[PDB]
């Protein structure tokens, strides 16, 4: 018996590779927007009032050449920049950031069901924090945007169809979240309605592995 | 006997007004850059690998009309977006974010000595966390950039003198930090040298009030 989502947390991660490789997180971005920014609003500017967290993470293994080409990250470069692994302090930081947002929380990620949600659950499981985000909800924006539009349903393809130019910085987690936000601002009332109707408990997401 | 700063945390806050008004924080942005991004690098792009935290904060009082005009924030709007006050959870979040960066840490803020540093110390003092950032260092970028250039020494004026266009989004904490970073990337080796030579313990910054 959940109510209306109060915060939409636009969410994207980079990783060492695709799911079949048992990947690890290399970058994450959370962009928390209060529902009022969508309910009561060429390309729309982001809301003035948002919370943002963008962090790089040292994975415990090498990125694949393909992963490095598309994400612009490598394990060696992350290490040169002194990045720390996905550890208890990181999980605590994520939770403290989420706690600054009104509940209910809904993570919104493009192909989140395939990529971002199961990998986040796997990282948390490795720390023994298997219930840390049980109270959050989640939606996959490709599922939402397909349903609403009813071709390619990549961020870039959607954005270009809606706006005309290409999105900026397609190759970072932050760039992806910002493009997703812009898409979500096209018809924001409808998007928000769909999320409220379809949000799933994060606890129902199985870890990608382990 | 401190060594070389390992992380430069470009830092800007918005507040309810100027120091003589006993102001409170309304927005903060931390952009942590590893020294290697400056030491071993028209307008330079930001480094690929950075950590960023941008948060809005509910102050315990109204912003002045002048503050609202220049920052684009008001107490009522922050409240409509469900923002929380500057509390223990916030202080913990800030520390957890800083702990993901290699030490020594140096906060870098434009007119930081007048604005950002004393107000941060005042907020922490109100929570009884008077030593929380004792291990950090700080530099005021107006002091640095004056010394290095050796007219207006605002962010916009410097940026325009260095690059040609105007900076983007002069009216947000994040916009300010990003412009500051761009300025710092002009002659980054010299900037970094100056910081290492002049960094001050954050503990020597007196609270703005109280
Ligand atoms: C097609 N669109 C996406 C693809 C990915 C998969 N990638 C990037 C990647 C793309 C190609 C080849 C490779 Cl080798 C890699 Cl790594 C990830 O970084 C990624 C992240 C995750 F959170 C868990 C995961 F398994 C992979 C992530 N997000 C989107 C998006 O639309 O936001
Ligand atoms: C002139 N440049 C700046 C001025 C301020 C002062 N302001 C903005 C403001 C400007 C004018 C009139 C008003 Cl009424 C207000 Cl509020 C703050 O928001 C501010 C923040 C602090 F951290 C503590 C403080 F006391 C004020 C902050 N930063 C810069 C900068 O260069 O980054
Ligand atoms: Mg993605
Ligand atoms: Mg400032």
């Amino acid at each position: 018996p959940h109510g209306h989502m109060q915060t939409l947390i636009f969410f994207d991660m980079e990783a060492t590779g695709l799911p079949s490789s048992r990947p690890e997180v290399t970058e994450l971005c959370l962009l928390a927007v209060h529902r009022c920014a969508l309910e009561s609003p060429t390309v729309p500017p982001p809301p003035r009032v948002v919370d943002k967290l963008s962090l790089c993470v040292a994975p415990g293994k090498a990125c694949s050449p393909a992963a490095s080409e598309i994400t612009g990250l490598s394990t060696a470069v992350l290490a040169a920049h002194g990045r720390q692994c996905f550890d208890d302090n990181l999980a605590n930081l994520l939770l403290a950031f989420l706690r600054r947002q009104p509940q209910p929380w809904c993570l919104v990620a493009h192909n989140g069901d395939r990529y971002d949600f199961p990998l986040l659950q796997a990282e948390l499981a490795m720390l023994g924090l298997t219930s840390a985000l049980d109270g959050a909800f989640c939606v996959d924006s490709i599922t939402a945007l397909k349903a609403l539009e009813r071709k390619s349903y990549s961020l870039g393809s959607i954005y270009t169809r809606l706006y005309g130019q290409s999105p900026p910085d397609s190759h970072t987690a932050e760039g992806d979240v910002l493009a997703l936000l812009s898409i979500c601002q096209w018809r924001p009332q409808a998007l928000l309605r769909w999320v409220d109707a379809h949000a799933r408990p994060f606890g129902t997401i199985r870890p990608m592995y382990g």
